C-alpha cells in the first residue's frame, strides 16, 4: 500500500534526513510502503512552508513529517487544526493542546526543575536563545519566585555571527559584576560550541564555575575540549548509547557510507535524527494498526487546495491522530508514550555530567519518580585534592 | 480613483473600525477612493486570516490593513515580506526588520525603561502576559542584570478566565 508522507526537511538537516532514510529501509514492510514527497525547505520562510504544505496537501498525504520554526510554530498548528491532517516533529515542543501534532521531542524542563533542586541553585544565570522559544525560561522564571531564587537571564541569540566574539567577552564581564559561577545555556549545539570557545577564550572552564547545557544533545557537544579544565559540566541525554536495541543502530550508523547518507558515518548521533529514526516507527506502527483495525482511509486528492473557503475536514484523517496516540513503542530514547495530545509521556531523561573520565550518568529522571539517582559511583577513584585556602 | 484597501478586522474591533470609517468620511477625497474590502474575522485562526489574506490578495489590493496577533505576527510578515505588499498596523510592535510592515503603534519599553530609571527602582514584581509578545519582558530583563535589578516575572494571562479570582 503506496501512502503518502510527509518531506518537509529544512535544509542542511541531512543527517536526520540519512536516519530518516535508515528508518526508510529499516522500518519498511510489504504491508504498505511509505511515498516520500520530501520538500527540502528552509523553515524561516513559513509562506515556502505553506507552499510545501499546501503542494502535499494537494498530493491528499496522510501524515506529514518535518521541522517548525518558532516563525513557524503558529503556522503549522493553525493548519493542522483546521485541516485536520496530522503532523510528525522533533523539534521543540508546543505550549498549547494542539490537535494533529505529534511531538517526537519530550519535555526537559521537569528535568531541569528538579536538576536545579539537586544543586540546590538559587543565585545562577541563565543564557538562552530565542529559537526554540521561551516556555523553559517561563518555566524558570515560575520556580525563581516560587523557590526564592536569582536568576539572570541574557537573550544571547540576538548577536549576529559577524561579531560574536567581541560581545560575549563583555557579557561575561557583566557577569563578573555579581561573579556567577553558575551558568545554565539555553541554546543550539552550535551556538552552545560558540559559547564553549568563549568560555574556553576567558578560562571560566576552571574549578569554581559550573555549567548545565539545556538540550538532549549533550554528548552531541564538544566535551573533550573541556573535560579538564576544572568546571563541571551537567547534561541531559535522552538515548543511552549503552543501550543493545541503541548499540546495534550505532554499529549499523557509522558503516553507512557518508557520499550515501552524510552524517552517518560517525561515533554517536544527534537526537534529532535519533527521533526522526524513532518516528518512522510510530509511523510504521500506526499503519500496521490501520491495517490490523482494517479501517480505510486510502482517498484520492480530496484534500485539494488549502485556500478552500470553508475547507471540510475529513474524519478519517481524525482517526489517524487517534491511532497515532494509542501508539504505545519502545524506541531509541526509552519508552514512547502519549497523553491525548500526542505529547511524550513516561519517558526518561539521563542526567548526565562531565567528569574526568568524561560524560557519566549520575541518575535518570522520570515524569513520576522525578530524580532517580543510580550508585554507579564506582568508589569515586579519587578525591581530587581538596583545595585549602589560608 | 477607486483603489482597494484592506479589512481584516477582528471581530469586536467595531469601535476602531467605526472610528476607521470615521477617517473614511473625514479623510476621503476627490482625488481617489479607498475600496474597503472588510473582512471581520477571528486574528487567532491565522488560517482563516491567510483565507482573508488571499481574497483581497485575489483582488489585487495596494495597501492591507488590519490587526495581528503573536499567532499571526510570523503570518503576515512571512506573506507580505514575500508578495511585496504593503500592510498597516495598530498592533504590538515588530522585532525583527520586516519589509511591507508599517506599524502604527509606537514602541513602549523606551519611555518605560526611562521610567524606571526615573523611579529608581530596582526590586519590583512585573506581572505580564503573552498576547503582545515578551519583547518588552526581553527589554527589562536586559536592564535588570545591567542596572542590577530584582525583578519577579509571572505570566498571568495563561490561567483560564473561569476561576481567574482563586488563583
Amino acid at each position: 500500500n503506496s501512502i503518502q508522507i510527509g518531506g518537509l526537511f529544512p535544509r542542511g538537516a541531512d543527517q536526520e534526513y540519512s536516519a530518516f532514510r535508515v528508518g526508510m529501509v529499516q522500518f519498511s514492510t510489504s504491508e504498505f510502503r511509505l511515498t516520500p514527497h520530501i520538500d527540502n525547505l528552509e523553515v524561516a520562510n513559513s509562506f515556502a512552508v505553506t507552499n510545501a504544505f499546501c503542494s502535499q496537501f494537494s498530493r491528499g498525504v496522510y501524515a506529514i513529517f518535518g521541522f517548525y520554526d518558532k516563525k513557524s510554530v503558529n503556522t503549522i498548528t493553525s493548519f493542522c487544526g483546521t485541516l485536520h491532517v496530522s503532523f510528525i516533529t522533533p523539534s521543540f515542543p508546543t505550549d498549547g493542546t494542539h490537535p494533529f501534532v505529534i511531538q517526537m521531542r519530550p519535555d526537559l524542563k521537569g528535568a531541569l526543575l528538579s536538576l536545579i533542586e539537586y544543586y540546590q541553585w538559587d543565585k545562577f544565570a541563565y543564557l538562552y536563545d530565542s529559537d526554540r522559544g521561551l516556555s523553559t525560561l517561563q518555566a524558570v522564571l515560575d520556580s525563581a519566585a516560587e523557590k526564592k531564587w536569582q536568576v539572570t537571564a541574557i537573550n544571547v541569540g540576538n548577536i549576529n555571527n559577524d561579531k560574536k566574539d567581541e560581545t560575549y567577552r563583555s557579557l561575561f564581564q557583566d557577569l563578573e559584576l555579581k561573579k556567577e559561577r553558575r551558568v545554565i545555556l539555553d541554546c543550539e549545539r552550535d551556538k552552545v560550541n560558540d559559547i564553549v570557545d568563549q568560555v574556553i577564550t576567558i578560562g571560566k572552564h576552571v574549578k569554581g564555575y559550573h555549567y548545565i547545557i539545556a538540550n538532549l544533545g549533550f554528548t552531541d557537544g564538544d566535551l573533550l575540549k573541556i573535560q579538564f579544565g576544572g568546571a563541571e559540566v551537567s547534561g541531559f541525554q535522552i538515548v543511552d548509547y549503552d543501550d543493545s536495541l541503541v548499540s546495534k543502530f550505532i554499529e549499523r550508523w557509522s558503516t553507512l557510507e557518508e557520499k550515501e547518507y552524510p552524517g552517518a558515518h560517525t561515533a554517536t548521533i544527534k537526537y534529532t535524527s535519533a527521533l526522526t529514526y524513532d518516528a518512522v516507527q510510530v509511523m510504521t506502527e500506526a499503519f500496521r494498526n490501520l491495517r490490523k483495525q482494517r479501517i480505510e482511509i486510502s482517498r484520492r486528492g480530496n484534500a485539494g487546495d488549502c485556500l478552500a473557503n470553508p475547507a471540510v475536514p475529513w474524519g478519517q484523517g481524525v482517526e489517524i491522530e487517534r491511532a497515532l496516540k494509542q501508539v504505545q513503542v519502545e524506541g531509541l530514547s526509552g519508552n514512547i508514550k502519549f497523553d491525548q495530545n500526542g505529547k511524550r509521556i513516561n519517558y526518561t531523561i539521563n542526567i548526565m555530567e562531565l567528569k574526568t573520565n568524561g560524560p557519566r550518568k549520575i541518575g535518570y529522571w522520570s515524569e513520576v519518580d522525578k530524580m532517580v539517582l543510580t550508585e554507579d559511583d564506582t568508589s569515586g577513584l579519587e578525591q581530587k585534592t581538596v583545595v585549602v585556602t589560608t
